[PDB]
C-alpha cells in the first residue's frame, strides 16, 4: 500500500520555514496535543501525501526553541500516537567532520545513529547508553537523488568535550546533532519507518568556531536543506515503503 | 481539598521493589499505556491515597532497565496524561559529593534541579540547557521528618567528565543523578506538584570504593530509601497540597 502520510520532526521552526513556504502548509490551530504543551503543527497535502511538520516550539519560560533530546522525543511520541504517520522524517542542520569528508552545506542521509553523551561504565548498560540504531533503508532515494550517506552522533551539548569527541569517534559519525538519536528511539518502539536528513552548517573538526560558522550559514544551508527535502517529498509521493 | 493520588516515577524497578512489598502494591496488567511500550505500573491504596509507581521497565532490545532522561520524560508525560495525579514524586538512588556534606546512605529532598550535560554555548540557549527549576515546596515534610535538603544535577552519563564536574559545580549540586531534571520538566508543563527524593549510594568526590558503593550500598541505601519514602507517604496521607 502506498505511503499516505509523512510526519516531519524539526527542532527549530526556522529550519523548516522554507519548506513550509514552498509547500504552502497551514499551521493547524487545534493541534491534537494537550492544551498545555507549546508544540506547533503544520499540515498540508502535496500531491498524494499528507505532509505534517511538527515542532516542539519555543520554551514557555525562556522563549527559545526547545531543542535537545527530551523535547524531541516527547514530540515524536505524541505525533506518532496522534496523527499516526506511515513515515516519519527528522530533518535539520548539524555539525560536520571534514576528516570524514563533510563540507559545509552538505546534505547527508543518516544511515545509523547513536548517542555520544550517555556514557554508562557498565557491562550492558554502556551499549544501551550508545543506543545505536539503523534508519529505514532508502537506497533508491540516495541513489536517485544521489545524496551523501553517513553516520550520525547525537548529544545534548552543542559544544564538544574531549569525552564527546572520543565517543563520536567510536560511533564513526560523519554528522553531529542534538536530537536524531532520540527521535529514532521513539519511532523504533512503535516500529514506524524512519528517515533522518541533516544539513551541515558547521565543520566541528575545523578552524572557524562552532557558534559563529553555524549562524552565518543557518540561512545558506537551511535553504539548501529545504530545496533538498522538497525533492525528497517529491520522490516519495506515489511510492510504497519498499520503493524507497 | 486533600491529595488523592500520588504517582511515583522510578528509573529502576529494583529501587522501588521494597516499597512495593511493604505497601503490597499490585502490578497493573492492563496498563493505560500503548501496547508497544515496556512500561510497568504498580497501583495500590495506602490509607486515603491511590499510590501508583510507574517504571519505564527493561529495554526491549538489551533487556536492561531503560534509565536516562529520554525514557524518564516519556514515562512522566504518559502517566500524567493517563492516571492524572495530584502529586508526582521522583525517587531513586544517586551520587553524592562529600564536599557538600553528602554521606553515603543519606536521603535528601531535592530543592532545585538542573542539567549539567546540556552545554549550548549560546546567549539564551545556554540557560535553557541548564534548564534549572524548583520542586514543589514541602517545608513541613523536611521539617517534620527532618530530612536533608540539597540541589540536584542531572546528566545522561553515570561517570563524570571534567566538563560535567564544572557544570555540576555551577549548579551547586549536592546530589547527582540521570533523570530528575527531565521529570521536573514534563510535570512543570502540566504544572503538577512535584517532589524529588534521592538516596546517596556513591560518593562521587570520594574513591569510588569496591563492590560496595556500586553493588552493596545499592541494597543498604535502597533499603533506607524505602523506609524513608514510606514515612513520606504516611506524612502526606490526609493532607492538602499546602499542608506539606
Ligand atoms: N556543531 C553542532 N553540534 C550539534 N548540533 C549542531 N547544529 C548545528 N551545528 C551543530
Ligand atoms: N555516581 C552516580 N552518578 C549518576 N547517577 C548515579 N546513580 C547512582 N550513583 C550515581
Amino acid at each position: 500500500r502506498p505511503i499516505s502520510t509523512i510526519v516531519f520532526i524539526v527542532a527549530m521552526q526556522k529550519e523548516a520555514q522554507p519548506l513550509i513556504n514552498r509547500l504552502r502548509l497551514v499551521e493547524e490551530v487545534n493541534t491534537p496535543f494537550p492544551k498545555e504543551v507549546t508544540w506547533i503543527m503544520f499540515k498540508g497535502m502535496y500531491k498524494d501525501l499528507n505532509i505534517n511538520i511538527v515542532c516542539p516550539g519555543k520554551d514557555s519560560t525562556l522563549g527559545v526553541e526547545s531543542v535537545g533530546t527530551v523535547p524531541a522525543s516527547l514530540v515524536t511520541y505524541a505525533s506518532i500516537l496522534a496523527i499516526q504517520p506511515d513515515l516519519i522524517i527528522n530533518a535539520g542542520t548539524a555539525g560536520g567532520f571534514k576528516a570524514k569528508g563533510a563540507c559545509i552545506s552538505d546534505v547527508y542521509v543518516v544511515s545509523t545513529v547513536a548517542f555520544h553523551d550517555r556514557r554508562i561504565p557498565v557491562p550492558v548498560l554502556d551499549i544501551y547508553g550508545v543506543g545505536m540504531r539503523n534508519t529505514f533503508p532508502t537506497p533508491n532515494l540516495i541513489k536517485e537523488l544521489n545524496l551523501k550517506v553517513g553516520r550520525l552522533s547525537t548529544g545534548d551539548s552543542m559544544d564538544m568535550s574531549p569525552h564527546d569527541e572520543e565517543s563520536i569517534t567510536a560511533n564513526d559519525a560523519t554528522v553531529k546533532d542534538m536530537e536524531g538519536a532520540a527521535v529514532a528511539y521513539v519511532a523504533d518502539i512503535f516500529k514506524v519507518p524512519t528517515i533522518l536528513i541533516k544539513g551541515v552548517t558547521d565543520i566541528v573538526d575545523g578552524n572557524r568556531p562552532t557558534s559563529e560558522e553555524f549562524l552565518e550559514n543557518l540561512a545558506a544551508v537551511t535553504a539548501k536543506l529545504d530545496e533538498s527535502l522538497t525533492k525528497v517529498i517529491d520522490f516519495i509521493s506515489g511510492k510504497c515503503l519498499s520503493d524507497l
